[PDB]
């Protein structure tokens, strides 16, 4: 579909059998989700943006469905105020910026 | 044009007669630039990122060229990691997300 930017680009995603609302963020290198439980081992990481840095847990090879499109990639889990779908996953669904 | 997301969506902008690099950010409601001098009076504003909130200076009706497209709108100036072009200006140049 074509998503206009008059409003925040929010979409429904499915991860771990859970449905969540996430923001399609072209400015984000990776994907970051609010605290939740995921299977497998993880590695600590620090990511920063406006306001500073936060500590997150890095999970690799996670399956996520974005608007019906399946994708696989790294997902960071931590105290983020909003669920963010970054470039690592946006490329997998063929998302492009157009003007 | 059509911009893929395998790499950061960095573009050249022109503001105050100078060329700078900026990130097309769909997750950002507003446009935030690194410390610089702009004309007129400014007002205060608090914006939130992944790490918390920061104080920035808000300048209105500022002329800015993005990839050759002329826009006139609100620009925020503060301690941001990189120059960010947000939805307020992406909508002016007719930018959309597609997949
Ligand atoms: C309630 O909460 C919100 O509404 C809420 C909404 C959106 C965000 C996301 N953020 C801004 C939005 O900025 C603005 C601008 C103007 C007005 C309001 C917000 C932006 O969209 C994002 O792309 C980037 C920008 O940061 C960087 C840092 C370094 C390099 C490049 C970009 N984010 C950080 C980030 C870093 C690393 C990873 C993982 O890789 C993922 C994400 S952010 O700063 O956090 C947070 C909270």
């Amino acid at each position: 579909p074509q998503i206009t930017l008059w409003q925040r680009p929010l979409v429904t995603i499915k991860i771990g059998g859970q449905l969540k609302e996430a923001l399609l963020d072209t400015g984000a290198d990776d994907t970051v989700l609010e605290e939740m439980s995921l299977p497998g081992r993880w590695k600590p990481k620090m990511i920063g943006g406006i306001g500073g840095f936060i500590k997150v847990r890095q999970y690799d090879q996670i399956l996520i469905e974005i608007c019906g499109h399946k994708a696989i990639g790294t997902v960071l889990v931590g105290p983020t105020p909003v669920n963010i779908i970054g470039r690592n996953l946006l490329t997998q669904i063929g998302c492009t910026l157009n003007f």
